[PDB]
């Protein structure tokens, strides 16, 4: 019963994202917006810079939206490469997204990330409220985004959530600007050659989710009566822990490849972020709970890019 826009739309979360909500809310609700146009795409689509407050406004006034699931961003490995850019996006893009909240009675989804820990909290099941001392260019400014949004939930009264996603796997769009990509990157490799080269070593372990758990947990943590949730912006969110060389054997009990690891500037990165998150708050306050695990990941992995690949 509310128009909704979603921010950074066309990248991996937002292929999915907007077609659940179109399902959910109906077609009428729902706005897309990216950078640029896509050919051949049926959400509505207006095409704005996040950091472009006037334009960005424009689209939220003319659409009468009501809720905003933003999505926009430059990630962790694109932001180490250009640390300028992925300051100015984040951050000053968050900025305009929670001002015109605060304009328009808007309520939010603004994402964090499993990025905001460094290696000084403890590495097995983070827990929700330790010091967050990122040590990373984009760990930085999702830090600095949790915090901005949670004084706009306490100062100004917007109900803005988030979670912090850990890394995402789907076939339905190749990510290309982040850290945990390597996992997508072995499915689609595995199935369309057999073989693969990694850019992390194959002990790397991290937190892992399925894009339809992360989208399913959006959703209805976006649905949760507002008294029932402890924590805004910034939910730990979990599902798997596994290492390179563990999810290269899950994989290979159904094709025959072989992986080679050949570690580069992205290893750094993964290095300093934990293996698995506690995320009992989320659990408790709005009834969380994974339903893909490593096996049931595979399958859906691989039978989709089967497909893709006859
Ligand atoms: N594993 C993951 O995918 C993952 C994990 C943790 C957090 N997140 C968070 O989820 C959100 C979405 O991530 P994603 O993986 O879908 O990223 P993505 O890079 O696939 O998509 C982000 C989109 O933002 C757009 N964008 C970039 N700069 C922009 C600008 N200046 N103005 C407007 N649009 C701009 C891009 O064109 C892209 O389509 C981000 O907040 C990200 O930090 C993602
Ligand atoms: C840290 C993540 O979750 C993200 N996919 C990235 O690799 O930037």
């Amino acid at each position: 019963s509310h128009m909704i826009l979603v921010t950074g739309a066309l990248g991996q979360i937002g292929t999915e994202l907007v077609l659940a909500l179109q399902e959910k809310y109906g077609n009428d609700k729902i706005i897309a917006s990216d950078l640029k146009e896509p050919e051949n795409y049926h959400c509505k689509f207006e095409k704005c810079d996040i950091r472009d407050i006037e334009t960005y406004e424009r689209i939220n006034n003319e659409n009468k939206i009501e809720i905003v699931y933003h999505l926009a961003a430059i990630l962790s490995a694109a932001g180490e490469k250009n640390p300028e850019l992925c300051h100015d996006v984040n951050y000053n893009g968050l900025e305009n997204v929670l001002k015109t909240a605060k304009k328009y009675n808007q309520k939010l989804f603004c994402p964090s990330s499993i990025a905001v820990f460094g290696p000084d909290v403890p590495k097995e099941m983070t827990p929700q409220n330790v010091e967050l001392n990122p040590k990373t260019v984009y760990g930085i400014t999702k830090v600095k985004g949790e915090e901005l949004c949670d004084t706009y939930f306490k100062e100004h009264g917007i109900d803005v959530r988030g979670i912090r996603y850990p890394g995402l796997i789907s076939w339905k769009h190749k990510p290309s600007g982040g850290t945990t990509d390597y996992a997508v990157e072995m499915y689609f490799d595995a199935v369309e050659s057999g073989k693969y080269e990694c850019f992390v070593n194959r002990n790397t372990r991290l937190p892992m989710m399925f894009m339809d758990d992360a989208i399913r947990a959006t959703l209805e943590l976006m649905d949760a009566p507002l008294d029932s949730l402890n924590y805004h912006s910034n939910y730990n969110l979990s599902s798997m822990s596994f290492s390179a060389e563990e999810l290269e054997k899950e994989i290979s009990a159904h094709v025959d490849f072989n992986c080679l690891y050949k570690p580069d500037y992205r290893q750094d990165i993964a290095d300093t972020w934990p293996i698995s998150i506690n995320d009992d708050d989320a659990r408790k306050d709005w009834g969380w709970e994974p339903k893909f695990d490593i096996s049931k990941m595979t399958e859906e992995m691989i039978t989709n890019l089967r497909r893709l690949n006859e």
